[PDB]
């Protein structure tokens, strides 16, 4: 609290500092041969090689430093929370490109840098591999991410390879035994749950199992302003349309606030003739993206309704009571018995969503838009698997659950978005490609040389792609011969790396080292903006207002 | 005097420091637009832009620093003491290549660097231009080095252009008038002078003028061990061979020490019959490279003699007394009247030396061997010119003499070794050439890529050639447009620079900016070794034994 | 002795500092109303308003500061040593233009500044007034420079006004009485004096008076190498040409060294027949600019001779013995009796020098070339006046001598180079003129605006001319009315100032305040270069080698 | 003095760009006053503000100057600072 206002020379000196510190800390941990960090938390010691853990938990003393650290860290942290891998890499690059931006100042050059990298990005996007569940490489992918588990990879790759035609959704529970236990099902998890514990079996948040129902999907959030539209709705269907109705009447909506939940408790007490074994004939169901409720509507033959007052204006055309089988829960509800008349309607609805993705742009196929729409498909079609993980102690079971979850996250994103060749190669080929493409095309080579090659950027960026490769393999067998390394054309055609586990030398394709497409893309994408930011900042404020 | 022994991390940290300081100090002064230094010497202020002065006179506080400074400085200082220009440049490069050596460690790489640069050196050696006295560019050369004197350049270029067929030797004296004064002669200066003041006219180191003599050239250094060989020699010629002898008998040798000079004073007193007007008939003559006395022998019809005892065994075949005209002096002797019978013998002797240079290697044509042999030619053939420089005060005459001496040094080395295109261009072309030559030749491109291009050196060395060009023109008209500069093929073909005097833009060939070949070669040559040294040193000792 | 090497930010910060200090010290002293400085010298106190004294004697503590001070000071000091006035002014401006150079950086702008000021300089050179001895303003000039002496001005202006047709040369001696005493003569001082005290009357450096002689002017410096050419010369004239010869034979030359003076002492002893009353018949005469001896030659009918050996080859055509009257002295020789046959030859020689000045350029008319040639004219033609200054004490006589010498220096340069209008006006008109001239001329106004007006320099330079006027009159009657001052066209036509002595307000032409042309020119000229230097310096060295 | 001050905004925006590189600094001649040339910082091209599409609301740059004045004055004419909590 000397000065709360930092301008200029100073600010960047600090940014440089911090960035350099973090880099050292985290990059040390990269790969299987990476060295370890010890972390205090009160009275204990986590000792790790998880860059993300390291990164998340690195702290500093001066407010200034921290201020900047946060900016380096949160983006790396933000990769694993959606992708599942690739923070270190992000950081490494964040250093890489920063340094770069600093070598070529002037607010035309920064513009030029961006475009170049952006084109490189697209080259990565194109280089994307694809994999079906049958393929053997899913093993090798699962093997990489499981830090060399000969047991897990085998199991999980069989899971996906045996169900050829359905994508298995997988859950995890902490088991009791030394052995694992697998529970395969043919139903799908639904995101709906009780609004109030009273509406369940036994009137206290239990698990009500049903063999008949009539669902109705409302969109609006429900509170004290809807209590009247509900009384008009409920008594209109129970009086007029009671003939064609299997109990219970499920009222699925966005949110049920407590003023409307107490109204529907008394509407259950209003008709005690329709109470069978304690089960209330009306259950309100909330959900945590409007079209996710449209999926809930399609699975259960329920119509979609915008307003609560629309419950009145209905007919045998719009009311459809199902005689399947449903298991409601406080956490989530589960469907099981699906008559093949329904499986035609859900499969038709899923084809409608798939056709929307078929005519997406290639860049939008890695957006959140597409990834949510595929999260819809797998709710609609797929097989629920419950694995109960075990082991010799308590902590080793809990750790083994995490190692499984890593595996699933890897495998899903593997077949979903393909895979690139490992050992920091893919990036090198991409850069050297992108340079060669624009320089080779006679049309624009005019300006291309002038912007990138002539100014010297191209050459700088080429050396930067190398970094990952340098970090992994500096001080090994590969790099010993010939002083440093010779990234010639011969190498570009057949890139040679070292498997750090084994010790042998070969192609990443040969040896079985692959990174998820989505990671090393997001890494670079993320790397750029965050680099830029640090580079173009000229001021730090620490003043609590 | 904390520690007298510096090893490692420290030593180089220091070397870096110093080198960086010096560079800043000196490079600031480069070109006509360079900024100024003020220097104390006791109670005064020299304010300058002379890099050499700056360099020579920069001091430091810690013994350590100085230790290193000396090593940077003395080589730069050593360029002007033989070439006459090019210290700054040397230093700039000394930084340049240092920095380089540091980027590529490993004692194969340093080897590779050397070879590359060496090849570049040869490319400079080849790029060498040539100039005859008639050519207009000698003006433009003289104009550059005279810091834009429209008067001096004109005069001195006329001097060399009017005597087409003889290379004028030029001396300088501090004059009396506001105007200069020129004294043209047709004689040649000889490096011989009195051993003792007694042997002159008036017996006190005066200027004896003669119209007849008989010279004898001895090789050995003469002291107390030769006093007897002289008495046997002198009386053998004065008794036996007095008929065919014109006085005085000149005894030219290397050194006459005082034990032999007093012997020949009494040998003059021994025959007082041969004393005409006070003039002693015997004069010993010393000279400050054995074959320089062979030139003295050829000009004067004197024979060459290895020993002092050889003076006895002589005949009319070996004794030849000249009837020309000679002016002996305490500083130097001067010849004037040369009978066309002698001018055939000297011209034949000069052709013998020229033929030795005709079949020299191109690299040996810039050695000391060739340069001394051409210093022989110009003693033998050429016209002595005495210029007496004047002006309005005392200090401005003395300064004007120096400016003239700069001009002569420039012009001589200009026609002697040619000239390269200025503005730090020549170096750029050479590098880009040398890279393109070896990479283009299909024979060895195999290894060439592997050593220089692939490792990245080539690219580093290319950026380094630029430095001179960057320093001169950064922050001007030329460099404003397009952020920085674009050293494309188009530029290599027609290199554009800025004349800092005028402001206009064009080729160095067009605008009239030329550097002596010998300088920018010696600069680079010197740059390399001295760079290496600083780079490869790992220890500093300060201990007075 | 912390650091002996100062680069950059620092160096200029220091230069700024010093310059600012000096300025304050000296500028405080400008004009009659200026405040006083007290100076220590050991054990006393000089208290003054003499800027030059102040300037010369200001000292500093850090070597650095001093280093720079010297550079500011010596040029100011150098004005009074040739002009006699105008140091403060110089300094003021040295600040002024410095400051300016700093506002417009970039090494085109500095070039532009120079040219502008240079044109301004020429406008001053043109504005030059002229004055004949008769004119009343010489009084007013003499009055200004004599710090308001109603007695001195009157006397000295009468001296020059009474001798209308001859420019009086004036000397000064410290008198005995309370009253002054004037000694008018019709002879001219000559710069020749005894080489040795032996050659005088009484043989001990006395004042030999003569009524007949035969002079001979030699050019060369005479030493041990001329002793023989003298014995051949002297005995050739005393033997062959003794008939047409009046004694003594005066041998006027540049320098007589002691080896030749002892030769001519014995040549006087060689012919004792020609010794009359002790007077040696041969006197060597030395002089401290070759053509000053040509003046000595023309006054005395002596021929000019280049060599000492030329004394032999002479005839009645070349030897001419005068029967005038001469008074030789150890300090200087004096001529008196001049036959009207001689006064035709000297007056013809003086017309020859005047005609060389008639066709000089206007810029070269203020050079050293012209000023030395006029120092020749006044040696040749003019009246010697010896004033013996007195007063009540010792120190007040010595001070009164200095006040007289100021007066003469002023008056001579007044009629010699004219006079400009005072109170720092002339400079203002010049600037405002030079701006208006180039801007008004339709031919080049194109570029003129672009260089000077458009960039803003012109306006800056205008405000700077004001400074002198501001310093003199800020905090007075003139500047009280209207906040500050309004340099309108009306003012430019009729410039109003304040006489600081009286208090009244009027034109400098009206009130009688005039500066010598040569001063305020040299001030500005000097101001510029020295300003530039300080501005363009980027380095300070303090290291004793 | 006031003329040089109007420039400031223009100087700040475009110092160290394409426009200001040529001719040392800038030449606010009559020719410029008639057809004022600026640089669009988004694109990089050079032209009139009318041509390129760069416009400020009237109310702002008025209130700016209006506000600028009084607040300038105040700071300039103040000669005293009190910090004493009563
Ligand atoms: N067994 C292996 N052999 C060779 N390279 C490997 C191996 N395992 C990982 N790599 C390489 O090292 C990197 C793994 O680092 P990791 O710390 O898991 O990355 P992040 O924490 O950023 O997800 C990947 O870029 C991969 O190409
Ligand atoms: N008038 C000019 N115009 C353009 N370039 C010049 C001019 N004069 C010199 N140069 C360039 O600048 C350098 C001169 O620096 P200088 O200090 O004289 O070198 P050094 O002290 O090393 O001899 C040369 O390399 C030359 O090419
Ligand atoms: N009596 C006076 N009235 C008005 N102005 C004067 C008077 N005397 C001198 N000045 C002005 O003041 C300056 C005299 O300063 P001075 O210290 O004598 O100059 P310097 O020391 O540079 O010769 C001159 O420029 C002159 O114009």
């Amino acid at each position: 609290s000397q000065t709360l206002l930092v301008h200029g020379k100073d600010a960047q000196g600090i940014i440089k500092q911090v960035l350099s510190e973090v880099y050292d800390a985290v990059t040390s941990t990269m790969g299987p041969n990476g060295q370890l960090v010890m972390i205090k938390n009160g009275v204990s010691t986590k000792t790790t090689k998880d860059g993300v853990t390291v990164a998340r938990s690195i702290r500093f003393a001066d407010e200034a430093h921290e201020l900047v650290n946060r900016v380096i860290t949160e983006p790396a942290t933000k990769t694993d929370e959606e992708c599942g891998d690739g923070t270190t890499t992000t950081i490494m690059l964040t250093h890489a490109l920063y340094h770069l931006f600093k070598d070529f100042p002037g607010f035309q050059h920064h513009r030029n840098i961006e475009d170049l990298v952006e084109r490189v990005i697209q080259r990565l996007e194109s280089m994307a591999i694809r994999v079906e569940v049958d393929d053997p490489r899913l093993y090798q992918v699962a093997l990489t991410s499981s830090n060399q588990d000969e047991k897990l990879a085998r199991l999980v790759s069989e899971l996906y390879a045996n169900n050829k035609g359905s994508y298995p959704d997988i859950e995890l529970k902490e088991g009791v035994n030394f052995e694992d236990q697998i529970e395969q099902t043919t139903g799908r998890t639904i995101r709906m749950f009780y609004a109030n514990p009273w509406f369940a079996k036994g009137h206290q948040g239990g698990v009500t199992e049903l063999t008949g129902f009539t669902a109705f999907v409302i969109d609006r959030r429900i509170d004290k302003e809807d209590t009247q539209k509900l009384i008009d709705g409920v008594n209109h269907l129970v009086k007029t349309h009671k003939q064609h109705l299997a109990l219970p009447i499920l009222l699925i909506a966005r949110s049920f606030e407590e003023a409307a939940n107490s109204t529907l408790m008394q509407l259950n007490a209003a008709h005690p003739t329709l109470v069978e074994d304690g089960r209330p004939w009306l259950i309100p169901l909330s959900t945590p993206g409007t079209s996710e409720l449209q999926d809930i509507a399609v699975m259960l033959n329920a119509p979609m309704l915008s307003d609560v007052a629309d419950l009145t204006k209905l007919d045998t055309h719009s009311i459809n009571g199902q005689h399947g089988q449903l298991e409601l829960g406080g956490n989530r509800s589960i469907l099981k018995s699906t008559t093949p008349k329904d499986e035609d309607r859900i499969e038709q609805h899923a084809r409608g969503i798939e056709e929307l993705l078929e005519g997406f742009s290639l860049s939008d196929k890695f957006s959140v838009r597409a990834r949510y729409n595929e999260r819809r498909i797998r709710t609609l079609r797929g097989k629920l698997i419950t694995i109960s993980v075990g082991g010799e102690t308590y902590s080793e079971v809990k750790e083994r659950v995490d190692r499984y979850e890593d595996v699933v996250k890897a495998i899903r994103s593997a077949l979903e978005n393909g895979i690139l060749p490992g050992g920091g190669v893919s990036l090198v080929k991409a850069v050297f490609g992108t340079i060669k493409e624009g320089l080779e095309d006679k049309d624009q080579s005019a300006e291309f040389a002038k912007r990138y090659i002539n100014s010297g950027i191209a050459n700088e960026l080429m050396r930067l792609s190398t970094i990952q490769h340098k970090l992994l393999f500096k001080d090994t067998a590969l790099y010993k011969e010939n002083g440093s390394f010779h990234f010639n054309d011969d190498w570009l055609n057949t890139p040679t790396v070292m498997n750090l586990a084994t010790g042998e030398i070969g192609t990443p394709e040969g040896l079985g080292i692959y990174d998820t497409a989505y990671a090393s893309i997001t890494a670079l994408k993320g790397g750029l903006q965050t680099a830029k930011i640090l580079a173009t900042t000229k001021t730090l404020i620490l003043g609590e207002k």
